[PDB]
């Protein structure tokens, strides 16, 4: 009859909230992608253990193009889960799947879980004060991705801080890590030449976020570029005029430069 | 004493992630703050017997000036879990706390869960196009705040949705809804004649997010600001000019006016 939107969280298969548990050990019929991010703490096998459950994982193909196709002999007869890392609604388009699923007559419900978008408070920094977000993407043959840097020029004129997610290729296993989303950035400054992102700018790196002890450092451009944050994912953040009290996070909890707390400066 | 911070999630006592359930369990002492948001879904007591330990509700007053006195010597050689509504450190008081007991030489950790900042995902509004929240507070007394209204135009202005929050006077369990907050802004754009915020306004309302059954409301203010959206909290969200998607989201599932299709697209 249903679909249910599940959300699994951050890091590994503890991360789902009991709703989501007691709802997908419940449910026929169980899908999952796992292309929108990454759960570096956890497998497919444990996942499936926790809920009881085989797991029928889907590609971006098989979801952008024949969900309907995969779910709606089902779901018409059967209670239907689609698990997704993170928050399934958050940075990915799965909000106009329900459109597609409910113009097809079936309802669905949301279950959500711990996402990056509020994980980002573990930084120390106001969640009130990000402005709009971006993704930074790998660049494919001779096109070059570059509105990102327009989003943290915007951003950081009105004050505020901007979140980059990173980009990611699930199917070559490939996960831009924060150190080449700064290589990129000062690529695109040296095009652009706006004065956004330079080996001075301070930033902010959150990895792995969700596990026990997540790397937050924080930091000008220059120190982290090289810096080994450990494994992905990463998330890249470029903070606009600090907050003493984000100052003083990032210093005693992300080992920033003391001399950030001269937020006048 | 090791500190865990553990989130309660959005709704009921099912909202907390299976990671900090058993996290909590495995804690000597549980302590519990409902003074920066209440659990409208549930009880103490059903949170309570979830959780299978006795909690300790601590007041504003309790975490902000004598944390270090109640948890602390209470806790001389074992775990403390602090359980809070959302997820953790989304709270700046969350942040200094934790600030506060790295200087006294105590490490704590962060079990993540759904936040309202995720969670508006479920209006169909892209997380990416957000700009800076704002708090929607009463006037009182000769002061009559207005700073929620900047925020909104700025925002709108660059095409970027506001997240609103409403008022909360959380020991005395009173909340603003929805309605008074459209009525607030009214005041406010009578005053300022910005054209920020009129009865032609686009509007989103959310209640119960993290429910299986949430309220999930879109349209202009002239036919919302009379429109019973149930018990608070509730959350006002000002979208900018919308995605095509958005729109047919919000026309499909929150009930918004087909009218939105060809007048904020
Ligand atoms: N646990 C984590 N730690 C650090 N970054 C993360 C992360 N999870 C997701 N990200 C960031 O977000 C990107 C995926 S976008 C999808 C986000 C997911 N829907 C959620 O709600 O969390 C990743 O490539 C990375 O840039
Ligand atoms: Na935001
Ligand atoms: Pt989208
Ligand atoms: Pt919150």
């Amino acid at each position: 009859m249903v679909l249910y939107f599940i959300g699994l969280g951050l890091y590994d298969e503890r991360d789902i909230t009991v709703k989501g548990l007691e709802i997908a050990k419940k449910c026929d019929y169980v899908f999952a992608e796992f292309y929108t991010s990454l759960m570096a703490g956890t497998t497919l096998g444990r996942i499936q253990k926790l809920i009881g459950k085989e797991i029928r994982v889907l590609s971006r193909e098989d979801v952008e193009l024949n969900f309907e196709n995969i779910v709606l002999p089902l779901a018409k007869e059967n209670d239907v889960a689609f698990l997704t890392p993170g928050d399934p609604l958050v940075a990915t388009t799965h909000a106009e799947l329900r459109i597609r699923m409910k113009r097809a007559g079936v309802e669905s419900y949301v279950i959500h879980a711990p996402s990056i978008y509020s994980a980002v408070g573990i930084t120390g920094l106001h969640i009130y004060k990000f402005g709009k977000s971006a993704t930074v993407a790998y660049p494919e043959g001779n096109w070059f991705p570059t509105s990102y840097y327009d989003v943290i020029k915007e951003n950081a004129e009105r004050g505020l801080h901007t979140l980059l997610f990173l980009d990611i290729k699930a199917e070559k296993r490939m996960y831009m890590t924060a150190n080449e989303a700064m290589e990129l950035l000062l690529k695109v400054e040296d095009m652009k030449k706006g004065g956004v992102f330079t080996d001075d700018t301070l930033v902010v790196v959150l990895a792995r976020a969700g596990s026990l002890n997540p790397t937050i450092r924080a930091g000008y451009v220059k120190d982290l570029i090289r810096e080994d944050f450990g494994d992905p994912p990463h998330i890249l953040i470029v903070p606009g005029k600090l907050h003493i009290v984000e100052a003083e996070y990032l210093v005693e909890i992300a080992g920033a430069p003391r001399e950030i707390l001269r937020v006048n400066v």
